[PDB]
């Protein structure tokens, strides 16, 4: 891109700045016999810039010169107190540089100097995007708290380091280490906060969201950290006894789903992308839940809505090949190949009531298609149609399908009621859609769910890397076939008569399900068979016979991703049917309070196996 | 079901009454100085029931607490007679929540003041069932001996508790430490129990069976238990001598063999359904058993049987070719499809004697008919209606072939003598499975064998999960194809002439048999060949070229459960053929006793090299 050269030319400007005003050269190599003789009798140039606008003093901080800073914090007392001021660059102070060069002693130095520890690091190379690679947030004890130095995390606090505070994006200094990835100390350093949290107001630290409204555990599952999601777990788990080897725990399923207001955390987790956003469902107190909702209450009304769905596909078939036809018009026959003895009525004709049932018929099926557009032109209405076609296959192409067919009634609804001609034409798609639909209710059964994702992953994945290699190879030798019987006999051996039918035969003999044109009654141009038995070969024996490998080189190489995803398959259904089905027949999933002294949080039994003494 | 959420219920109103009537409230967490005040002058309440009638003594007991415990012995000094009285927890007095802790010092002091250390408990939570975590059965001596506490073991004995005792399952002490899953301990834990027995007037302890009829070496068998077979094998495997590396070495098999009285052990495990059960059979004085059992009489009284079976279907294959028939008797052309022009005689042509020859040929393939219905009568008698229908492989399901064969030879023996017209298709199933059921004796073959499995296992697994992925697909375009082709002739392109020929002539274009329609003398509807198009890409690269991988990722994942099934497969078919033959052509396996200086159990022998 033209504005990652940008980030290059300034760091090579910023260079040469050192390379000229001898201070800063002085200033970057440690040199203090040198600074002493620039300022100590002359001096006149203190507050120096720079390309990214830095001082000296900045000069000194990011190279690791306790002595030079030493003179320059004697020379000027008042550079500790002015930021950088650049484009990348902006707000960023001494403390901020001497922080995350674990520099205790300068930190030490800096603050008894005086310096802000409320300096917003607002520039533009801090914020979280993924072209820069560290995100620390803002103020200087987010970028102790997150680099693991928790003895300058100790020296903050002493003077006014304020642990309430929030960035650009809303996020507080816990919200900042559930994502730094090389982990290996966040746990310990969650506690050293809490551990200051000990006087404030009744908001506890915690339940401070972000600015797009998430808690930090909310945040950790929803950006899959695996070893601080249960670092937050033994927070809320309450151990009830333990009678040998069992313990039964109580779990607090105050924000692990209780969904009742709009986001519970099983639903931000089927709606993510993250490869590991998807594995809390491992984990001990939601593996129950899903499995139990799912179990007792969502298989069985999954089952009665996919049973009346069956039966309402079978009601438009049943009146699809009962048209009302006509025998044979008007015309006869005219030049040649017109195998077309029917005609289908004008809509004048709905007497003789075994054509008058299916007008029943078709209103249970006409009223189907707008209630499918009542439940899915409210889905864009909140939710953009990047979910559509974006390929999350949690609710994957099944909701543009469904679509389709609805939208394909309707047009059978205008093609009646205006006498046109061609109107098999919606009712074909009608039903190749409306019954390769019922394809998800394939979804919550135990040996037919990860079968249909294998379906849906060769569809595009692995055949739009094969129609690509096929219609060129088709596209030579069809119209390679048109020329060598261009000036051949159609009536004899016609299997190119012109060259839309010469697509049409050549794609089928890629496929190997016609023959093979061969007549011997008559004697077939030489060039036809040197042709064609090159292309028996490259299409028969090295294409398709290379798919099957294809196919089964990436089998068994992601069958432990489908036996992840199906299981969030059943999960983003049940949640599904949780915001919808009215609170008559799904009950609150666990133990309520109130009735015992609880608290009225929703709890959860869970007893286990000690299989130690 | 709302029962186990019940008894998620029922835990928290043991810790609601427990914040209520405080000397419940301090048992759980000692306050020895409370107790005292709420005891010394008054008290009033020490008769105290919780959510399950439990006890103070209970909680100062389900939480550890010794120190709290002391006390109320010593005020309450009748606590320890009486039990949790609900369903949850019945029976379950104060001794054994102490032994399952493992608090020695209070096991030590309730029975100080004395427990009933034989009372039986008999709670809800306690039954063996596959919803409870652990069983440890009922009396308190059992729980001690399932957890590895040896003194605890040696102490109840010394304050008279006795071994001999069985449960409502009437498991023993012995029966109970088989079913724990880490052992770890039980096998050391083993002879602890065996110091113990004398050997008394009473037979000795491990010929006890339990209610179901089934002894301590049994149990270790079906369950699957390997460490304790091992272990429960030295105490009957006799050494004969020793030659350098070489031990010859002189089995048992009092138990083990067959021998009629069929609770046997080779019977006992090649009828369940475990999968560890099956493993046992790699064990040395097992496997060599059913070598000998098969090498030299299992392998040629079957293939013999064998060969009588493939004369029994040809003597029906050319039985049936040959009907009798009239060449159209009165009917004449219905003017389309009426290819018909031979008609059945009536059961009044006899005549012509290759007739004679054939009616000898009916009656010898209807009497084995008979013979397969009084053979396999004795077993859905015997409770194996859950065992045909049931898909133990082990004997899978050409037993209900075998049936379904001979029902349909007699309703070929109702036609005949009954002059009805479709004798044709109940004569069809006979030959389609009658042949196919000659697949059986495909099992005792080196070589041919495991791949009769894998048929198997590919048409109940990995095809039933394909067949619902086709009926969807194949009534989709069926149903497309005929209305396209509506407006079409059938006399040219008459591939869908009508709806029901419209789902199977669709069906095999699914499987690439027939060519596909195409008629270039006629102008196909523009629709045809938009939609033909997309059927031939979803069909042939895509669900069938996908059916084959789906074939070849599951066959090298189950190419060592196969080698598993078949040596099980071998077994259960020469313990079926040892009950069913007379045991004259039959050796009892094994070298006699009394002939020898022995003791009448019938023993083996097997040498082997060590190392
Ligand atoms: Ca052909
Ligand atoms: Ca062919």
């Amino acid at each position: 891109e033209s504005w990652a050269q940008s980030r290059d030319e300034q760091n090579l400007l910023q260079q040469k700045r050192i390379w000229e005003s001898p201070l800063l050269l002085a200033a970057k190599e440690n040199n203090v016999q040198a600074l002493i003789k620039l300022l100590k009798f002359e001096g006149c140039e203190v507050h120096q810039k720079g390309a990214m606008g830095e001082t000296a003093l900045h000069i000194a901080a990011l190279y690791d010169n306790l002595e030079a800073a030493m003179v320059l914090m004697e020379a000027a007392p008042e550079l500790v107190f002015e930021p950088m001021t650049s484009e990348l660059y902006e707000g960023q102070t001494a403390l901020h540089i001497a922080v995350i060069n674990q520099n205790v002693n300068l930190v030490r130095a800096l603050l008894a100097r005086g310096a802000s520890v409320s300096a917003r690091a607002t520039g533009s190379v801090f914020h979280y995007r993924p072209h820069n690679l560290i995100y620390y947030g803002e103020h200087p004890l987010s970028f102790a708290a997150c680099v693991g130095s928790e003895e300058i995390v100790r020296l903050l606090i002493e003077h006014g380091a304020d642990i309430r505070a929030q960035d650009s994006l809303g996020n507080t200094v816990l919200h900042i280490l559930i994502l730094q990835p090389n982990k290996t100390f966040a746990c310990q350093m969650y506690n050293l906060l809490l551990s200051y949290d000990g006087g404030d107001h009744l908001k506890s630290l915690e339940l401070v969201p972000n600015n797009q409204g998430l808690t930090p555990f909310k945040l950790a599952g929803v950006e899959g950290n695996i070893v601080m999601f249960q670092h937050l777990m033994q927070k809320r788990k309450h151990i009830q006894w333990t009678y040998g080897p069992l313990t039964s725990t109580l779990y607090d399923l105050t924000e692990i789903d209780s969904s009742g207001d709009d986001q519970s955390l099983l639903e931000l987790i089927v709606t993510t992308k993250k490869r590991e956003a998807r594995q809390i469902l491992d984990q001990t107190p939601v593996k129950e839940l899903v499995s139990l909702k799912w179990k007792r209450y969502g298989r069985p009304y999954f089952c009665v809505l996919g049973a009346i769905y069956v039966l309402y596909i079978i009601c438009f078939t049943m009146c699809c090949v009962y048209r009302p036809l006509k025998p044979r018009i008007t015309n006869r026959t005219n030049p040649r190949d017109n195998t077309l003895l029917q005609q289908k009525l004008l809509q004048e004709a709905y007497v003789t009531p075994k054509d008058d049932l299916r007008l029943v018929g078709e209103l249970v099926s006409i009223v189907g298609a707008v209630i499918i557009l009542l439940v899915e032109i409210p889905d864009i209405f909140r939710l953009g149609v990047t979910r559509f076609f974006g390929q999350t296959i949690l609710g994957g192409p099944f909701h543009v399908i469904i679509v389709t067919y609805a939208f394909m009634v309707l047009v059978t609804m205008v093609m009646r009621l205006t006498n046109s001609d061609g109107e098999v034409v919606p009712m074909s798609f009608a039903l190749v859609l409306g019954w390769c639909n019922v394809m998800y209710f394939a979804r919550g059964f135990q040996m037919l769910g990860p079968f249909t994702i294998m379906i849906q992953k060769m569809i595009f994945g692995d055949l739009m890397r094969f129609c690509w290699l096929m219609a060129v190879v088709i596209l030579g030798f069809a119209s390679a076939f048109y020329i060598i019987f261009q000036t051949e006999d159609p009536d004899e051996l016609g299997h190119f008569y012109d060259y839309p039918m010469a697509l049409f035969s050549t794609f089928e003999l890629f496929l190997t399900i016609i023959d093979g044109p061969a007549n011997y009654d008559v004697d077939l141009p030489f060039m036809y068979s040197i042709t064609y038995a090159a292309f028996a070969i490259i299409a028969t024996l090295l294409m398709l016979n290379l798919l099957i490998a294809m196919m089964g080189d990436t089998h068994w190489r992601v069958a432990h991703e489908r036996d992840e995803l199906w299981r969030a398959q059943v999960v983003a259904t049940t949640v599904m049917l949780e915001r919808k089905l009215p609170r008559c027949l799904w009950p609150r999933s666990g133990i309520c309070g109130r009735e015992y002294g609880l608290g009225d949080r929703w709890f959860l039994r869970v007893e286990d196996r000690q299989d130690l003494n």
